[PDB]
């Protein structure tokens, strides 16, 4: 239990990303840390509602940087797009609670969370454009920020403050930094109370919408896009 | 024709739920009265705008849980397919604008008269929620959260079963405009005549354009989708307690 | 070139409407030359994005009217599929970022100009409507309304013909930026030549993820469904007056 | 009782075309008729199933065109969204098994009776065709086409205007079963009588699986969709002619 | 490791999977299912397997899931056990990125499906027998909805309205079936398809399999199997009401 | 012109690949003026009905054989996939007349027709898994053949019969090769008996039907992993198959 804490009390799971020295980059042994506790938590009956939040400054920097397309695809396609779906579907709420910088891969670790608090600095950004790739692996950007300003910020690189990305509905509610575990841990607290197969239900109701929509096949036909960017970038180097 | 009141004039439906006293509360009764206001201001070809307004402090308490021998899930899931459902999809299709004006307390079936509305007037006083989760339901039976409030809002709301301010569901776009209390009834009736004065099919296929736009986004199906999820509230209220409700 | 100026500098490609004595109202030619400067701004190696602008104090009034001895929906239907919908389509799957600048007034086929680009700047003067209703059709040809401004005030807007201040479309997303008047056009090239320092083959794949995005989510087919239901606005005119509108 | 026949017996409802003397043509009356005959059968708690089927040599030769001062497209397409596409589809979704047995000639609007039936039993002698771009129209109203015989087939059949035979639409999977013309009616009630044993919910919930999967893979969106190509085409018609059809 | 209900063979780059509970006519319950989940797992990361067979020992595929197989028993548990074992599971065998083959012979009714219908390619005995007659215990078909993109509307509806079986013949007519073959032949026919297949790159083969069941989800795939999966619960809900068991 | 004819009678505009002595096998050139014959049949006011044929023993062995990821990509998308997404739009019917041999790309050629008309001797296959690519830019398999078909002759390489074919939908018609012409022109002067407008709307209400269907956008998402394909070829090999 290195990289990621883990503790249950008053049917609250809650799940911290523990590398403040790297500004909770991930490699590959965190997500395997991460992805145990999602499911430790979704299999506990003693739980009904899961947080997801980060010690030090940052939520996350994203993946931790430090040969075929075929072994790419087939690694970002476990340990980035079907862990983050996995998280998605677990049959319980789940909360993130994000400050500071979340940066490319750490949009992976919080858009798979039902509901996201965000500290008044906390800033959101994908810059993956630089490095030759078109946005991360699970392409959230146009569900959570509307395909404009998921663009916009594609193309630029820039950042977008925790009330930009509220006023899109990506983020529920913004609290100061001094309040955002205290904030989330009473949303939790509130949710917990409500009858778990009732909970669910009202989480299949809008995730199942959201499929409907698209949101699955989506998610899928732009893992493809995003490999192209890997074959570019190793074809040119 | 107790529970709703019906006004034509100036080429304006006004459909009024009546039954201030229960706070616009929906029996199997108000519910056919108010799908036989709607089929009617639908037919009548001197109606070229649709108005849903509400008596009273509050727009609607929601469903009248008060109004078999062996109960059975396939009796619910009937009845709740007619009323609610179809009922709602039903006016939602009605080819001419409508507008619905809300004030106060608009809870849970409240939504079910007002989501399938065109616009959505409200009073700066006015308070949406969808508190079923206590229930054992996951949200009303045409599941218009997702598509009105965005899927992050929808699900908080429905795991917490709070209130939302006339100003924070303007935000999403499930208001289009907010006002005072005291101007409710002439700001709608205002916009209702603006709108009256349009050609009939040219509102019929503007109105079409946005409707078919949101069901080959998948809205039908979808909500075709959730309506089983919430009947499986039913069916787990029922294993429990023998009641379709917790 | 005669309604279009086409610059490229700084790796950008400025496409102008330059018809301000008709507050850029869009005739056949306007948009033929139009969809042509598109094409060459995507086959420019010199290019990795474009710049939409205008002349004067208007981006577009619409599309010109003013602009066949037996007159038949089958006329207007192919002519409008191709000069509206095609060409509009067209734009916006063009493989590199693309800005559209947007001043004073933009009226309905003034949206079919704007919407196809990926970002929309807005000076705070700017005025977007679409009242098209008034002339007995549904909507523009190319039905962006749903998707950019939400199905109720796309419905209240169609329904009223009532205008929509920069501020206004700002919150529903369909402007990225709004600026003073006197700022939108170095506004504009400041983002472009931000985005342009971007490698080219990653800006078409970051567009494309969220082009196919809307496309899985219904875009193509919406487009599609509502080019039709607009043209029964057509055939109902004609059915009333001989004529493609009510007049 | 004009054009209808109606009888309920061992929980099915046997709805019969009965103009054998136009070659069960529909006019406005015999679609009411037809209408009100769906309706009561959804409603009786007694019927288990549903069979439509067809007096003398042919199922149904189409619309009657035989049966408003300055006619408009809004008018056409007010009365076809409501006889054609209303009526089509709320048959296709009544929450029973129905079946249709089709004989002879089954033509253009025919195929709005029988594709919102579940199953089709065909006599080897039945011919189905939609010729309607003679008319200068896209094909019928309700565009079962793409979906019952696949696109390819479905655009022979519309640009060639050509009859199938029952082997043929048997093979695309339209028609379940072809039998002899005078086991027709055996087979049909054999079959119904088979499903008339089933519990109703889990009928009801088989067929909403079927047509769920359906209207997620689009069809009540295409079906919307091709209603308003269909009546480009009439307002095509009207602006060579003055006239709905060429 | 524990081998009870499901033989497992590598050779060849081919993994053979084998239900191995005739005398059940390998009726699935849930232990079966957690060993078979493993199995697909294993051969899924087995660099050394490029296709997988799926097949049955004794005269039948499989007769479903097993009916002998908590105080007050609640729709949430059913939908719980049956979201895993019947769906999640079925999911995650389709999308397991290798070709995989089914070879069936004799009865493959109700859950048996939902072993043959998540894998690429089904080779099926001329003697087979497919069926999904749940309507009778008051349930509107199994878990996972396979019947309308296997058979279309019409067939699937008949089927599921009447509990009717099909021949093999019948289902390679609607293309859920690729090949008819004699019973006697039919492990050698599959193994010779896995063969000729397993000679291919399996990069290309992963991306020819995307590329159609992403056509698939595009289409609707996911989304409607997750809408008929609340249909089916329905079903069970509506069973416990009449009965306090989830079957009629 | 060099590689397509184009005639025009009796309004039906025939294309005919004409380079049998590769087997029509399409370079660039080729491509560039099947388009402009696609286009100036759709712009004829004249034409009521395309029809698309063949020279020699074969319809087409597909693409024409005899650097980075974004130049394939650029250059597969335009000739490839917009090529034949625009003839499958052109608002008028169009029939193929396939003969022998319809080989991975040649499928680009044919199934954006609206009807296709086999000789008895067609085969048709896409053999492209043995060159490490998810079958062809253009992904029609699915559509036209059920996907455990697609699935078994992409896995495979194997053909398919013409009689197969008009099985699962994707041959309207089998004629004998020496029938193919006649019959293909006799249905075309059939269906230009019919008016314009409805012929243009009748192709549009079931080609609507398949965009909402997913078509479109299933086209577009398997475009990208064809294209992940050619990414992992030039990781082994430094080319792009
Ligand atoms: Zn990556
Ligand atoms: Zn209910
Ligand atoms: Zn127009
Ligand atoms: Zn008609
Ligand atoms: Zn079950
Ligand atoms: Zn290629």
């Amino acid at each position: 239990e290195m990289y990621i804490d883990y503790d249950v009390s008053d049917r609250i799971a809650t799940i911290t990303l523990n590398r403040p020295e790297a500004a909770n980059a991930q490699n590959p042994e965190l997500l395997d840390e991460l992805d145990a506790a999602w499911t430790r938590a979704a299999e506990d009956n003693d739980v009904s509602v899961i947080v997801l939040r980060a010690n030090g400054k940052h939520f996350s920097a994203g993946h931790d940087l430090r040969l075929t397309l075929e072994f790419i695809y087939a690694h970002e396609s476990r340990r980035y797009l079907e862990y983050s779906l996995r998280w998605r579907n677990v049959p319980k709420p789940s909360i993130a609670a994000v400050q500071g910088r979340c940066i490319s891969g750490g949009l992976l670790l919080c858009w798979p969370c039902d509901l996201i608090i965000a500290a008044e600095d906390a800033l959101f950004s994908d810059p993956v454009v630089l490095m030759d790739i078109g946005g991360v692996e699970y392409h959230g950007h146009t569900w959570e920020l509307g395909p404009r300003k998921a663009k916009e910020i594609l193309f630029t690189g820039r950042a977008m403050t925790a009330e930009e990305v509220a006023q899109t509905g990506m983020v529920n509610r913004v609290v100061p930094r001094d309040r955002l575990d205290a904030e989330t841990r009473a949303l939790a607290g509130e949710i917990a109370k409500m009858p778990p197969f009732a909970l669910r239900q009202a989480k299949r109701a809008v995730n199942q919408t959201l499929d409907v929509q698209g949101f699955y096949a989506a998610i899928q036909s732009v893992f493809d896009i995003h490999q192209t960017g890997h074959g570019n970038a190793m074809s040119v180097s």
